[PDB]
C-alpha cells in the first residue's frame, strides 16, 4: 500500500450562548458548535524533522527530530497522577526556544508542549519525521473558537499518529464518510486540547475545547460535560465588531473586578450560572424550532446575560450598538466569548427565521454599520477524521 502515512482531521468552531467568564470561575456554561471548521493534514516525511505551517498565520517552521529528542529526554511525566495543569518549566523553555521566530508564538509552543509530552507519554524518546499544514474557516480576531478547533486537530492528529488513539473503520463510527472518535478517544482528545487552550489563555474553562472536540450543543461545568443537542433547534445570527482583543486582558478585567468588588461581582456570576441552567432546560425538554413563547423566555436569558456580561465590564460599544440594533428588530443579542471585541450573536424569532426579507434587513443593517452578518449553522459534529484521496 502507501509509503507514506497521511492523516486528516477537522474540528468546528463554536459559540457560547450563556456563561462565559462565569465558566471560569465554576459557574455553568451553555456552547453550541458551528459549521466552521479548522482543517488538519498530517503527513509522514523522511528528512528527520518536525514541521508546521498554517495558512494566513504561520510559514513553514521546523525542528530537527536530534533537536526535540533533546527536549523530550529532560522533559517529566507523573506516573501516578495525570497532568491537569501545564509543566510550566517546559513551557517556558519552549516559549524561549522559539520566541525568535518571524498569537503564533503560543500557538508553537502549544504544538510542541504536546508533542513532547505525548511522545514522551506513549515512551517514544525520539518524535516521528512529520509535516502538518493547517488551514480554517474561523477567523482568528473573531472569538469563534480559532484556538480550541486548532487545538483539538493538534491533538486528535497527534494521539492517532502516535498510536496512542485508534480510530479504525471497526473502532469509529461513519458520519458521512468520516470517522468520530469513541467516548474515551473523544475525553483524551479533549484533555490534550486543553492543555493547548491553556498556553493559550491560562485560566481557560475548557467549554472552548470541549465544544469543538463534542460538537452539538453542552452543558458545562468545571470540565464536566452534558450533551444536549437533542431539543429545540435554535437560530443565530453571528456579527463580527472587527474588532480583534486579546482574551488574556478580557479575563484580567473580571478577575480584577473580583478582587475590586467581591460582593457585587460574585452574585453576578451566580446569576449567570442560573441563566445558564435555565437555559439548558429549556433547551434541552423542547424539540423543534422555538414557539413564540419559548422563544421570547430565551430572549430574555439573552438580554439578561448581556446584562450581566456588561456588569462585569467585558463588553465594547460596537458589541453594545449590535445588542441595541438586535433589540429595536425584536431579536436579542449578547457577545460571546471574551468580548471587548470580536462577535455578538443575535438569537432570532420565528418569523425572522421564516422571512427572508426580515432576515436581509437585519443583515443589511449589521453591513451598513460595517460589522459583518453571518448565520450560523448550529449542531453539526465535533471533530471528526477524514480519508484522503490519492
Ligand atoms: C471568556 C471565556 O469564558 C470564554 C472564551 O471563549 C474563557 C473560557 O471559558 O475559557
Amino acid at each position: 500500500m502507501s509509503n507514506l502515512r497521511h492523516l486528516r482531521v477537522s474540528a468546528p468552531g463554536k459559540i457560547i450562548l450563556h456563561g462565559e467568564h462565569a465558566v471560569v470561575y465554576q459557574k455553568t456554561a451553555v456552547a453550541l458548535s458551528l459549521g466552521l471548521r479548522t482543517r488538519l493534514d498530517l503527513t509522514e516525511t523522511t528528512d528527520g524533522r518536525i514541521s508546521i505551517i498554517m495558512d494566513k498565520f504561520l510559514q513553514h517552521t521546523s525542528w530537527s527530530v536530534e533537536e526535540l529528542s533533546k527536549i523530550i529526554d529532560k522533559v517529566k511525566i507523573d506516573a501516578n497522577n495525570p497532568e491537569t495543569e501545564l509543566d510550566q518549566e517546559l513551557v517556558e523553555d519552549l516559549r524561549m526556544m522559539t520566541s525568535g521566530h518571524h498569537t503564533q508564538s503560543v500557538a508553537l509552543v502549544g504544538f510542541l508542549y504536546i508533542l513532547v509530552k505525548l511522545c514522551k507519554f506513549s515512551g517514544k524518546q525520539r518524535p516521528p519525521s512529520i509535516q502538518i499544514s493547517i488551514s480554517s474557516d474561523i477567523a482568528i480576531s473573531a472569538g469563534l473558537g480559532s484556538s480550541a478547533a486548532f487545538a483539538v486537530c493538534l491533538s486528535a492528529s497527534l494521539l492517532s499518529y502516535l498510536g496512542i488513539i485508534v480510530c479504525d473503520r471497526k473502532n469509529c463510527a461513519d458520519v458521512d464518510g468520516k470517522l468520530v472518535p469513541s467516548a474515551d478517544q473523544l475525553a483524551l482528545i479533549n484533555h490534550w486540547a486543553f492543555m493547548v487552550e491553556k498556553i493559550v489563555h491560562g485560566s481557560a474553562s475548557g467549554v472552548d475545547n470541549a465544544v469543538s472536540t463534542y460538537g452539538g450543543s453542552i452543558k458545562y461545568r468545571n470540565n464536566e460535560l452534558t450533551r444536549i443537542g437533542s431539543g429545540l433547534k435554535l437560530d443565530v445570527l453571528i456579527v463580527d465588531t472587527h474588532v480583534q482583543r486579546d482574551t488574556k486582558k478580557m479575563l484580567d478585567i473580571v478577575r480584577h473586578r473580583r478582587k475590586l468588588y467581591p460582593a457585587i461581582t460574585n452574585p453576578v456570576l451566580e446569576a449567570i450560572d442560573g441563566i445558564s441552567e435555565t437555559s439548558s432546560k429549556i433547551l434541552q425538554h423542547g424539540d423543534g424550532l422555538p414557539t413564540g413563547e419559548e422563544y421570547e423566555v430565551i430572549a430574555d436569558l439573552v438580554r439578561m446575560n448581556q446584562n450581566l456580561l456588561s456588569t462585569l465590564g467585558v463588553s465594547h460599544p460596537k458589541l453594545d450598538v449590535i445588542c441595541e440594533t438586535a433589540s429595536r428588530f425584536g431579536q436579542a443579542g449578547k457577545l460571546t466569548g471574551a468580548g471587548g471585541g470580536g462577535c455578538a450573536i443575535v438569537v432570532l424569532d420565528p418569523d425572522m427565521r421564516q422571512f427572508e426579507h426580515l432576515r436581509e434587513s437585519i443583515i443589511a443593517e449589521y453591513r451598513r454599520m460595517e460589522f459583518k452578518p453571518h448565520l450560523a449553522e448550529l449542531g453539526g459534529p465535533g471533530v471528526l477524521f477524514h480519508p484522503v484521496p490519492g
